[PDB]
């Protein structure tokens, strides 16, 4: 094969080709193993797990910025109001296996021509599907970078203290038909996405509470109170009070999510514990963070600067890092302000409901609600997709699901792109000259490398806006930057590392609600 | 492929094939980087720049002596009065990649059969075009020589102090479809030049100020002065004074360029600073040398020996050298005396113009002009092309340009031959046995080498001169040379280096103006 | 006919339909008249003119914002790098004539069904062409607005003191075949533009003084000075000093234009007279402002804030006004910073040239030039087109012209869209009952009104940029505005007037030079 990265913009379609270079170590000395964590030490009992490690490794292209460049992304989001995937093609080729030898003086790396690697795609979704979990190991943003393929592992059911049970499964991955690749062999795979709705690539220029003609007043009469003697009073909503209007629709449901201010130091309580104050959902005797949760507006218009939600937003790294506790200057923190029309600000407990039953003696009382869930007549909007975020997720296999759109973002798929696994086939060292029945555990040290190209077909919506005035769009203004320390933003810096300077998202075009 | 260098002289065409051997290092450890120079130190603020370095490298065949030999060039310039390019074919083949290993005792070079190199031609001119700038890295004059491919880099817009701005661009070159070459693969490219006018390969045997029949006198009456009483006087130009003639045409425009004498020591002022006395043109707050400028006659007939213009001529090295301050015996200094018919000598301020308005009291006054630019009715001639000089240049992409002939020489092209880039594809070293998300920065040390053949098709004008007497032509008379120190001129010397002994140019045939 | 305004974006084409409502008064009581201004009083002798007034009136759609809306313009300039006109169709219809009667108590307006108006297009350009002069009378920006058709008048040759001469022409416009329009009649006209080059809709990301590979150094040797004894010294330009490089091309020509600072009060001299310090060009004994002149960069990168040129830029009104001395807050002042790559900043006198001839005694001297005109090897860029500016101009009918691009902007046309004239046909009042030979000068007071729709076809260039990082684009960020005083920018304000908030131009996309 050959190296081709590019994009081709057609009218309703766009094709993004990109190709990388990878390196595959031998994981676990060609051995499976059990893994668990009991809840006795460390984080606690909620952190327990049980599963297996596998000598295999896999490709993960799930994130968007694998397939797009900051210029191609800008071309998408200013012009087009929607996108969905159509199909993908991936090809792994130019595989070459290298053997390592050490005399303690130096390493000597040689190229073994006849050794192979094994690769297969999991067509029927027989193995546990780890791709939709937004973990690391994805292709790099920048094509000149060389990346390392992750090791495959999974969790099964667990008992108390992170132990196996009867339902726990063990999967042998050598029991799957696979293809062996030498130099001069390649692996190709075709895939076609199922029908999904376009992601809404447009911000909304109206609110639900004002859909009305503001000059008029209703023919529907309201209940304005009671008399001093107890007689009912009526009122007609009009342009003086538009909150009085009867309405057909209601905004999004919510669970109350605590607020936190990223910019302003003086808006946050001192020394809050994010583990205690985060929303949880419990299952099977233990409870896990509910994050990000169902999307709420992080901030609305006319709100404090820096307002956000605690574990309510996505946050990314400017450049790939292992830090585990990154500084505020090393991260890109997204904000959802574009859904503020249909989606109430999380941590605002506005919704009011009647808590008693009136009569002569008892005055009616109401109260604000911390959690208000779905009822007929509600409209909401999904979380935005970002250049740095996940493309898809696998809808769990279950008897029911409600609005199966992934909470982190992207496209819920029942048959997502399959998970493609690869390993270095083992080559044994010299056996003894008398037969031994035991397994032969001594192998030659080796690793693999090659290229992988990924071509993906997308479906876009181009629109016609009849608003007169111009619209906000994504522009790059940093002023000046210093080539002696940090290069062009969204470019290579002085040390050679690629830096994504700020988060980007798809909603720059306003459309009336 | 096979090794073929040669020339084939057809009637109106000539075909020049030549093939070389190159070596490609790994540049920058497979990393991009920003580069700049602030104006705080060194040369000054006018020297500031900003841009990027690239792991890629490229082929530059632009100079003439890549495609011709001193004998083939002589055959061209004595017989033919014009030349222009038609098409070119280049083929890079026999690529082989070699790996280097060092124990500090010695280097060990081995041949990796399965490694590749990446190569593509930039068809659409998407990357900044660095070829027309007359920098080093060109193929050698002599085919047996082995040369090194340059590293690719470019400049973008800059702010103050050599910093990036919003308009500054960063180009990822792995985003271009490319071809991978092993042993047994080759890269071929076809190109066809756009229509251009022949370069004038003829010196001119007349002057503009004498185009007339010298025996006759005009029927046009001139203004010879006024009377002692103020009455107009008339005169008829004739063979006694031929400068009095009215004329249809005027010579070339000029900016005054200072003169300097290369041969004669006693004609030059002591300790002049060439940086202060050179013509400049300023742009964007800073100012750069205007050189060579629009061509003027370096010397005319009946002028001091050694006369030339300061930064008005091209100067070359007899053999490839890095000296940065070469001695006068190491350089070939061209001289333009063949345009002296239409092109006035630079630094001669001859042109005279009226600076006031006469009346009874005021006598008419005139003055000489330092700068006299284009007006209707002017004729000039372009700078000569030399065996050692550039073939073409890329006309900038702009709304207007006036007589877009390159000031250094050759053929201005809107679609020049594209820039062809190549790099060694990276091969990683042994990764760790536990997954790491970071980019893998350790690679195997390697380099590439191969052959490249360039075949170019030319279009020539053969002429018929009806002058009776013979013409000057390019002949080789050095007398005798010493094989013990310097070999045949235009040949290998004692140390094995190729030496170009004197500059050559295309205008040896006289033609009346 | 019917009312249709809209735009249709096709791939390489876009169609803009817009329709207005106009009102035509009776000009001059149906009489021609001579007009002149002698130079005896007022502005001076340079202000003199002579010509005629005409009862006719005409349509002028020349400006861009007649055909585009701020949203349609944004859609053009962010996506497309070029535009040129193809054809236009105009239709004037629904004409109705109204008669006015006054008893001094009140006016009474009645509708005369059988009266007509006269209209013709000037196909052969027989009348003097007044459209390319950027005067008022153009269609409004906002379609709901009603506008008044201008009166037609022209200037002819003049003697001293603004008097007619033999060459002066008088044109009778009733000598042109015309069409009479009642209610139920319409006038349609087709036109097809001649071939013109696309306007460059892209800013430039490189400079002429840096086109080079910054890592390399030239094979061309320069002249670095002379020795202490008079011997020539050589030097090789390299990455330490890139201004030393020889170059093929040179920046734009210039006439020095004085600078003025719009923002900063403290950068301007006190009480300068703009009439004395503006560039002039004289003709026929008198001299007129040269403005804007050939375009120079108003400001460059790393220059004082608010820097501009005095009468070097275009300036517009935010809303149509007669003020004649508008305040700085009522105007939109354009700035040309996007040509700073090929076009030197006006009022920077950088260009340096040799003013003498050296020898032993005389040291070489140089000087900076106030005016530096076109010479071979220059490249420049035309003035930008703006949403508020003129589309085209008529190239004068003359034997020669150099780069005939209009200095204010747009497309120079030899056969521009013809000038279309209209008048109310006169209806006489009651004549006497005995024959009189004299002309009948008493008429009925009347005016006309109707609609005019203009459909124009445009040709656009969509591009592919391979730069990695995002580009600057035109976005609307005003923060918040107050509906109680000024409405949405580029929208109707509180008083009902349409306001264009800031100037817009076509160059938002960078492209390497």
């Amino acid at each position: 094969g050959d190296w081709h990265c590019d994009t081709k913009w057609m009218g309703d379609h766009v094709i993004t080709k990109s190709t990388r270079t990878w390196v595959l170590p031998t994981y676990g000395n060609h051995l499976y193993g059990p893994i668990n964590f009991d809840g006795t030490t460390g984080s606690g009992a909620n952190a327990a797990y049980a599963g297996y490690k596998t000598p295999w490794g896999y490709f993960d292209f799930n994130r968007f910025h694998c397939h797009f460049s900051p210029r191609d992304w800008q071309r998408l989001i200013n012009n087009h109001t929607g996108i969905r995937p159509k199909g993908l093609k991936i090809k792994v080729f130019n595989v070459q296996v290298k053997e390592v030898t050490t005399q303690d003086s130096t390493k000597t790396i040689a190229n073994n021509l006849t050794s192979t690697v094994q690769i297969f795609a999991d067509e029927n979704y027989d193995l546990p599907y780890v791709l939709g979990s937004a973990t690391q190991g994805t292709f790099p943003p920048f094509p000149n970078d060389v990346f390392m393929l992750p090791q495959y592992a999974y969790c099964t059911l667990q008992g108390n203290s992170g132990k196996f049970v009867d339902r726990s499964a063990f999967y042998c991955l050598e029991y799957f038909p696979s293809q062996m690749l030498r130099t001069g062999n390649n692996f190709e795979f075709q895939f076609k996405f199922e029908e999904v709705p376009f992601h809404s690539g447009w911000a909304q220029s109206q609110s639900l509470d004002r859909l009305m003609n503001p000059l008029l007043d209703q023919y529907l009469i309201g209940d304005y109170g009671t008399d001093a003697s107890g007689n009912l009073i009526y009122h007609r909503a009009g342009p003086n009070d538009l909150n009085e209007f009867y309405k057909n629709w209601a905004p999004a449901p919510y669970e109350c999510i605590q607020n936190i201010n990223s910019s302003d130091n003086t808006k946050n309580a001192n020394s809050i514990n994010g583990s205690n104050s985060t929303n949880k959902w419990g299952l099977q005797g233990r409870q896990a963070w509910d994050a990000p949760g169902f999307v709420q507006a992080s901030t609305y218009e006319g709100a404090a600067a820096g307002q956000s939600l605690l574990n309510g937003v996505l946050t990314f790294d400017k450049s790939s890092a292992t830090t585990s506790s990154p500084a505020a200057t090393a991260v890109n923190r997204t904000i959802e302000d574009e859904i503020q029309g249909t989606n109430n600000f999380g941590n605002a407990r506005n919704n009011i409901v009647a808590i008693n039953q009136q009569t002569k003696g008892t005055n009616p009382t109401t109260g604000s609600t911390s959690q208000f869930e779905t009822m007929p007549g509600m409209v909401w909007s999904n979380r935005d997709i970002y250049l740095q975020g996940p493309i898809w997720a696998k809808i769990p296999n279950t008897d029911g699901h409600f609005h199966p759109s992934p909470r982190m973002g992207g496209f819920g798929l029942k048959h997502p792109p399959p998970m493609i696994l690869i390993k270095n086939t083992p080559v044994p060292a010299d056996p003894p000259t008398t037969f031994n029945p035991m397994p032969q555990t001594s192998f030659i040290t080796e690793y693999s490398t090659g290229q992988v190209t990924v071509e993906m077909l997308w479906e876009v919506q181009k629109e016609s806006s009849k608003r007169w005035n111009p619209e906000v769009q994504f522009t790059s203004n940093f002023g000046t930057s210093d080539p002696a320390v940090d290069g062009i933003p969204f470019g290579i810096n002085n040390l050679g590392t690629y830096v994504e300077s700020r988060p980007i998202g798809t909603r720059y075009i306003s459309k009336h609600l």
